[PDB]
């Protein structure tokens, strides 16, 4: 008898990640979850014909049931408006579902043991969370002023006076509000995980616009967050950009970083500031290269360990909405067991490729697509079986 | 006898890298190279003995004489200022040279064939380049933050609305570049290409900031089609754009050998800093005064520190000067240094953290690797054997 999962919206993709996005719903998650399965299709075919109504439908479904998983979907550009004769250059769905929910987008690489990292010393996986410009033709003053609403006298800043030829300006900006975002997503995260929280900035340079993002993190770690933190064994700090960056490749991993400032291995995930909302994807985009060899019925191996993700990242948020401990402990196996293939031999060629390097990758160092979800299906049917 | 090599500002640094560099200076430069030698004693101690006017008396000296090897510095923090009993927390020295320096720094990292690379495709070193002032302010509340230019002659005013923060307060910004500065970057990096022999590529970001980056692009073609596209056709390199995104895929695919303009182990790290004058020159390692190793060394414990960067930023250093004289004998030395160092390593000797990048550090073995001594007289024999064999 299959898990009862709940409420999860999820969104259909392009090209393909469309074509893996089926095989990881047949194969891996409906044969034991069932889902009130709010579905979306975000293909480009039907955005167009809906005027892109389907992708703020999503994003409100997001709003309203806290729990999405999307496939990768094509941004339009004017080739794509030619391929697919579309009648405007749509904006890309991503920009779209982020306006309308919020947050911070966190990406995860998945680290296995027999895949090398840059440095060997990464044996946990970490976790990192994240404009007004023209050209000045000749000498003049450039100058950015601030017009309070209330009327008081406006406050003008010279950004530079050019008496010599001419260059390039531009005004960037800041919310309070979504800085305070920023800042609660970062902490739930790390509380969700278990690891410390590090912001990076470069307050010593702009000690006005990052010193008001190291504020703001202090200020909500003391009230909100710093009694919940240690009651967890780990904290919050501030670093400048400079420290952190030695700190992280010295680090052996397991640690959130909100930074200021092998794709088939990326995971994304936004993560609202209510704690409760989040949508995860994975961090590559529709793999057009490899589905052009798929429509040409030619052999492909792409890999689904991030599409994989995205759908245990957003069934364990809904397990832990729901306390539903059968559905935690199912999207932890699924993890398990993509972990472990891997690490057991059995990989798409992207992988192999990040062992023998690719000149002498030979055919049986890797699985095409289908054999590796075939290999995923029998290992996941096996682990479950082992668990009861 | 030995080669007259002319005039070269030298500044000693501290800690690990300042052992590695006497022992450099002791068995790889002086027995062959005489030097009209400048010579700034930039360790901490000093630093603070003389408030940092070393520092500055240095960075004159590299503008004097248009050529400086530095050694790696300690850049002062609280427990330094303790350490040391510190008058202050002293800026960065390098910080210090590069202000009164300016021009463009380039990196790059030493190929060995024998030594691990990130991707095994990389076969050929490539040398990564930047530049050497931004207005922020706290936006107490609601209202409206814009961003103006008024040209000089006054006819007209454009304004740019940055942002109208309604519901709350928050941070704003405005940044700034001179075209002088873009040009500066350019020539830099066109007359490095052509030093080389390699294609160039420029990487900008713009898809998003299509004026400012926009700019780079125009200025660096406008300035390659005007004045260097019939050089590159004659040594048969380019030079082309590229959108960042683009060239971060591209380079991991690639088998090196270009120089990389970028708008955006340490021990076979080097830097160079090119001034814009194209005649000012000053090279140093790219990593740190490798303080734990020298904590080793404090406390008698052998030592085995990678002195391969330092030992580049003499012959860099040594490879200008003698550019700058028509120096044929000291051209040859500072190039048949850089080859005894990468062929005693590809020989199969050399320091541990090599040894570790190849056969991971819970492997490496005692008969491995040199220690520091070891590995100094090693490249002493090749070198002296290379020499005499010429
Ligand atoms: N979140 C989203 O919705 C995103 C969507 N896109 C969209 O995707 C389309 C194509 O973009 P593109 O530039 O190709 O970006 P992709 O992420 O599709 O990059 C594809 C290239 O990276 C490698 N790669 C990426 N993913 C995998 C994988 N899962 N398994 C194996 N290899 C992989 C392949 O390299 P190789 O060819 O060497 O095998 C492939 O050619 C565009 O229309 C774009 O709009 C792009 C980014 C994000
Ligand atoms: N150019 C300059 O002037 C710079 C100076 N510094 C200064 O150096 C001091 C210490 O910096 P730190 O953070 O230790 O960074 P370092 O680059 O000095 O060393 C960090 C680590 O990198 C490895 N390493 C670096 N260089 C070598 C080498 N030549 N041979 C073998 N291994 C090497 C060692 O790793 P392992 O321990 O694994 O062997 C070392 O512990 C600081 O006070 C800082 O201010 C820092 C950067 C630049
Ligand atoms: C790319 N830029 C130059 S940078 O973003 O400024 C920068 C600078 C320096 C270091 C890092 N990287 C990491 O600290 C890091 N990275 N990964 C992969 C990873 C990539 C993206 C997102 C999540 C994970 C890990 O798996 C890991 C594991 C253990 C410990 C650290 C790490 C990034
Ligand atoms: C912060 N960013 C991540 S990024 O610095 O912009 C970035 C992005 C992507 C790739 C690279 N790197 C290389 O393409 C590269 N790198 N090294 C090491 C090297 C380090 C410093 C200076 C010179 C060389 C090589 O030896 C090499 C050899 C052959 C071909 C390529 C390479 C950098």
């Amino acid at each position: 008898k299959k898990i009862s999962g709940g409420s999860v919206v999820e969104m259909q993709g392009d090209e393909m990640t469309r074509i893996i996005w089926e095989l990881i719903k047949e194969k891996l998650i409906f044969p034991y979850v069932e889902l009130d399965l709010h579905s979306y299709d975000l293909g480009i075919e039907n955005r167009d014909a809906t005027n892109d109504q389907v992708t703020k439908d999503a994003a409100e479904a997001i709003k309203k049931h806290n729990v999405g998983v999307k496939c990768a979907t094509i941004t339009p550009d004017e080739k794509r408006v030619e391929e697919f004769k579309l009648k405007q250059m749509w904006k890309s769905p991503n920009g779209t579902i982020r306006n309308i929910l919020g947050g911070t987008v966190f990406r995860e690489a998945i680290i296995c043991k027999n895949i090398p990292r840059l440095v060997s010393g990464w044996v946990k996986p970490i976790i990192i969370g994240h404009a007004t410009d023209f050209v000045v033709p000749g000498p003049g003053k450039v100058e950015i002023t601030y017009t309070p609403s209330d009327g008081t006298q406006k406050v003008t800043y010279l950004v530079h006076n050019f008496e010599e030829g001419g260059g390039v300006a531009m005004g960037m900006y800041n919310q309070d509000k979504s800085i305070e975002d920023f800042a609660h997503s970062s902490f739930q995260m790390a509380l969700s995980k278990g690891w410390p929280l590090y912001l990076s900035t470069k307050n010593t340079i702009l000690k006005k616009y990052d010193g008001r993002f190291k504020d703001i993190f202090q200020e909500i770690y003391d009230k909100q967050y710093k009694s919940q933190f240690e009651a967890q064994k780990i904290w919050y700090e501030h670093r400048l950009i400079d420290d952190m960056v030695a700190q992280a490749m010295k680090s052996e991993g397991g640690f959130i970083w909100a930074c200021k400032n092998s794709l088939g291995m990326m995971t994304s995930v936004l993560v609202c500031p209510d704690g409760k909302t989040v949508e995860a994807e994975a961090a590559h985009g529709t793999v057009t290269r490899h589905y052009r060899m798929y429509q040409k019925g030619q052999e492909t191996s792409t890999n689904p360990i991030a599409s994989i993700f995205a759908w245990t990242r957003g069934l364990a948020h809904r397990a832990k909405l729901d306390n539903n401990k059968e559905l935690a402990f199912f999207a932890n196996a699924l993890e398990e067991v993509s972990i472990e293939t891997i690490e057991a031999g059995f990989m798409t060629k992207d992988l192999a490729a990040c062992i023998k390097g690719l000149p002498n990758v030979q055919r049986s160092d890797y699985l095409n697509t289908f054999e590796f979800m075939d290999k995923l299906g029998e290992n996941l049917k096996i682990k479950l079986a082992q668990a009861k």
